[PDB]
Order: C-alpha cells, then sequence, then structure tokens
C-alpha cells in the first residue's frame, strides 16, 4: 500500500572487498529439487513415478540452509509432498537447526512486473512493485513459515536493457523491505539469528551479467554459479569480479551435481571427493578475508556422474560431497 | 551463424519404453536406390544403361521413401531431378508419401574434419551450424524434401570419446532446423504438412549405435536388424534400444538382396508369408506400438543370390512391400 518510491541502486553494498571477520560463520547452502523427494506425485507417465529414494530430512544434519527448488511443471501434484514438509519435514529441520528457503526464477518475476503494466523506470506507481513483493511473500515464504526467499536471476537480458535493470532493482527493494538487512522486521537481528528472513540472489559468476550492483545492498547472500572452475585461483577470479559490488561476507561459490537427462555436463564434483574441484570451491577462502560459506545445486544427485546409468536412473546418496563440503566450509570435523 | 553452444546429450529421449500410443500411426518406410531410377543417367560404359523401376512405381500406400542418393554411380543426376520436381514429387505429394534424403556419417564426420573441428565440450559451435546449414539446403531444401536421414554403420564412432561428441554436436545443429526440437515445427507433429522429419539410421546394436547421443533429436530410429527375421530376435533388439527411445521411435526392417552385393541378406527371400521379413513387420513391442517398418532397396522386392538375380535388373511387383504394409498398419491392399 506504501507509495514511497523504490529508489535507484547505489552500486554496491555498504562495505566492499575483502572482509577479515564476518558477522555470520560461514554456511552451506543446499538446493532441494523437490520432484525428486519421495513424497512428490509425478505424473502417471512419468518414467520416475516410482524410483524416488531420497526424503528432505534424508540431508545431513549439519546442512545450515537448504532452499527447496520447486517446479510446478514437473510432477502432478505437490499437495501430499506439501503435507509431508509441514508434518514431518519442516519440524525435523527446525530441530536440527537447518534453515529452510524458497527459490523463486527472475523470469516468474518480470512477468508479474509486466502484467502490472510496468515499465522499466525511474519513475512509476511503486506499489505495484511491493504488491508483487507481498504477494509472493505470502505465496513462497509465509504459507509454509519458511525462513527467506531466493530470487535466482541468470537472464542475459537483464544486463542488456536499462528497463530490465530497472525492473529488477525495484522489485527487488520491494522484497528488501520484507527480507534481508533493510527489512524492519530483522532490526537488531544478523543473519543466523532466530526468526531473520533471508534476501538471497543466486546468478552468474561474472558479476556484469550478474547485475549484482543493483542487488548488492539489499540481500544477505549472492550465490555465483560457479559450477565450471573447480580451481582456487578460478574461484579467486570470479571474486575478484565481485569484489568491488559486495563484500565477501556475501559471497558463496558452489558447485552443481550431475542431473539425469541435463545436458549441460558440470564436471566439478565428480570422482574422488577429497581431490575433487568442488571440495577446492568448498576450501577456498578469498585471501585475507572470510567468505558467506558453499552452496551445492540438487543434493539428491550427490556422488553421480554423467557416465553409465547415472545419465539415466535416480540412485541413492550418501551425502559424501555434502559432508566433506560442510567440513571445508566451516572447518570442522564430522 | 549463433556461437551459442550445442549441448550434450541427455542420454534419452522425453519419453522411453513402450508406448501404448503414439502420436503418428504405424508407416512404412522405403529406401529408394536413385540410381536405378528410369530417370537417373548411368555411365556410357554401364551394363544397365536395363532400368525398370521409377520412383512413383512404389505403392501408393507407402508412408515414406528415403532417396539414397550416389553420384558416383550415374554421369548425371539431372533428368532425375528435373523428372522428380517435374513428375514424381507432385504424384508423391497426392499420395501424401513423405520424401526424406539419406546422407552418410561418414559424409559429415568429413566435413567436420575439414572444419578444423575436434570432439569436446568446447570448440566453436558455430562451424557446426554451417555444416549443417549447409547440408539441409543441399540435401533437404533444394527439392523441397520433408527431411534428413543420417546413416550411422561405423564401428569406431562407439570407440572415440571425440568422435562421440562430433556426432552429438551435428546432430544437435540439424535438430535447429529439423526434428522435434526445431522452432520451425513448433506446434507441428509428426505426420503433419510441412514436418521436417530428423531420422537416423544405425545398427540394431544399441551400443554401437550410440542411440543415446540422438535420442531427443530424432523422429524415428532405423535399426538395421537384416539378419534377424525373427520375432523373439526382435524383441531382443528392442530390448536393447527400449531405455534410450520409446517405441514409437523405433523401426525394424530388412534389406532386399542386391546385384554384385556380398552381404547376402536373407530375410527377405522366398515365400512372403514365411519370410523373416514380414516377422519383423508383424513384430509389436511388448506393451506398446511401434514406429513402423522399413525396407531397404525397394527395386529389388523380391529378388534372391540365386540365379540371374545375382547379375541382373528386373521390374518388381512390389509384393514384399504391400504385404509389409498390410502387417504394419493393419489394413489391406486389395481394396
Amino acid at each position: 500500500l506504501s507509495n514511497a518510491p523504490l529508489a535507484a541502486s547505489p552500486g554496491q553494498a555498504d562495505k566492499v572487498g575483502a572482509q577479515a571477520t564476518c558477522a555470520a560463520k560461514p554456511i552451506f547452502f543446499g538446493y532441494y529439487r523437490t520432484w525428486r523427494d519421495k513424497a512428490i506425485e509425478l505424473n502417471d507417465g512419468d518414467k520416475w513415478k516410482d524410483k524416488l529414494h531420497t526424503k528432505l530430512t534424508d540431508i545431513p544434519e549439519q546442512v545450515d540452509m537448504v532452499s527447496l527448488f520447486h517446479v510446478p511443471d514437473n510432477q502432478k501434484s505437490d499437495q501430499r509432498f506439501w503435507e509431508t514438509f509441514d508434518k514431518e519435514y519442516h519440524p525435523t529441520l527446525k530441530e536440527r537447526g537447518t534453515k529452510v528457503v524458497r527459490t523463486i526464477g527472475a523470469k516468474l518475476l518480470l512477468n508479474k512486473i509486466k502484467e502490472k503494466g510496468l515499465y522499466g523506470q525511474s519513475r512509476e506507481d511503486d506499489s505495484k512493485y511491493r504488491e508483487i513483493a507481498h504477494e509472493v511473500y505470502e505465496e513462497y515464504v509465509a504459507k509454509h513459515n519458511l525462513d527467506g526467499l531466493d530470487v535466482a536471476m541468470a537472464l542475459r537480458e537483464v544486463e542488456k536493457y536499462t528497463n530490465l535493470r530497472w525492473q529488477l532493482r525495484k522489485i527487488m527493494g520491494a522484497f528488501s523491505e520484507l527480507m534481508g538487512p533493510k527489512a524492519p522486521g530483522n532490526a537488531g537481528k544478523k543473519p543466523g539469528d532466530d526468526g531473520y528472513k533471508y534476501l538471497i540472489y543466486d546468478t552468474f559468476d561474472n558479476a556484469q551479467l550478474a547485475q549484482v550492483a543493483l542487488v548488492a545492498d539489499v540481500v544477505d547472500y549472492v550465490l555465483a554459479q560457479t559450477y565450471d572452475k573447480g580451481t582456487e585461483e578460478s574461484i579467486t577470479r570470479v571474486w575478484n569480479g565481485f569484489r568491488d559490488k559486495i563484500n565477501s561476507c556475501q559471497f558463496l561459490a558452489g558447485y552443481a551435481h550431475p542431473e539425469e537427462n541435463d545436458t549441460n555436463r558440470f564436471l566439478t564434483a565428480i570422482g574422488d571427493v577429497d581431490t575433487s574441484g568442488a571440495m577446492n570451491v568448498a576450501a577456498w577462502k578469498p585471501e585475507g578475508g572470510e567468505k558467506g560459506g558453499t552452496f551445492a545445486y540438487a543434493l539428491d544427485r550427490d556422488g553421480r556422474t554423467y557416465d553409465g546409468d547415472d545419465l539415466t536412473t535416480l540412485k541413492p546418496t550418501d551425502f559424501a560431497f555434502t559432508k566433506r563440503a560442510i567440513e571445508l566450509t566451516k572447518g570442522i570435523s564430522l
């Protein structure tokens, strides 16, 4: 209902560059594909209507934060899944102290912006951005008492068009009124405190394509999709790309587990765990500073490859990469 | 022109296994040797300078015919293509018979090598698109054909990772122009007018075929089951293929004996109703429907390797073709 203007981006967070100390300890972030959870009901003709081995609570208890990656087109119904989450998954995760956030694609946000009749400009009825933000917050976060929202922005057209940049900036500010460090509900709160509402941004590992300067001041964490790096020097190069827009405490580098029928080919998390590039990313730290943590995509595919039956079959997981990444990120032993 | 990366293979089609229903009804696929068409101009010294059959002689119930064109087998093809554009193709369009063109994978690999391309995830994938557009313009668009059929019978592809990458990338570049992934076929299905097919014919061994590299981009996979002729053997071949493709893509086939062939394919010899070729035509995957049945060298329908058949060309009554159409589509040709 507020009509206050959603201002332009300052271009950087309050503090930038490598930070020797951080307010919150490094976390392990995990993307969970809900259409691979045992409680979901896939379509009748789906080749994987069965063969669903993993539950959400199977993940290691030392996972600090898990993001539900929910795609409605990938299943027939999610009613059983959300009932199981409310009854079974979420109380267990709260008992473990594992935060649960929800991932939303920037394309859906831009579609909602377009339905509102909004272009991308400095002067517009910014209450409409707040309408979209509040509706998305109610549907995605508040409905199941989740801990925050993760906006996935992997669209190359945002960097090309000024109006799309304005749209992204304004919708992220409207979200910042509800989540993140700028939110009044988080007054006197810190990431890791109980009841904190996170605002998270996952995007390209190229800071220019990411347009992270548009969100740097309103987000708790920036997750750079370093799925092809796996080398300490390459992660350093990515961070040096980001270092003038955000501070190291916001930065998370990550890896992706091979997915069935994926065509993408991400190779850092294959083979021996202790010598993999994924664990180089997990162990990496900005020189002279501390990082926000490490993230992994598709926890259910921990240990899978693109060879043999892995490309066409689902299998249980031992979460070996996940456990070792937690150890290397937090400096603890499991 | 596009430099976007040609991605890797998902390893299987969107749907796999036996399918109770298919978008298109089972079809009969026919390979046509163009150097045996009456309109072709053979070499001056050629002993058969004796060409009995023309393309339009094939039964009208043939759903799809593939032109197997070899420049080294004739002097000139100008008269043949003029006859096709003027006479053959309008008649086939009236019958509703699709016409595709077969290209050998070895030629594609040679063009890949001329481009300086290796086989890896990196490289300049715009060159694969250059080759794909060149092949599409020369082979498909030039005579307003309905698609391309890539014949991959090379044992070295499965052996070498770089060759596997080359095959996957060239097939993806083709998929940008033909097949279910092509934007030109948006809102279209096989059987609609103007649909552009992407077809793959290969070994009847799924591992040697490397069908997992093309399963997601092709409309049909033709397994060369030329020595099977038994329902159980075709079932074993299909069980080899069933986790990579769905039954609607699968076609098993037979080969008619060719003159001076040395190959010896025996399934389509002798009495029609007791031949192995009609066992292949009648075969269906357990719990599902198949893409259809195909035959190589339609002009040799009914020929053997005995007597004068090995050294002479003859007209054909298309007996095997008609009975295979009947068994594949469940119709009768006596009316």
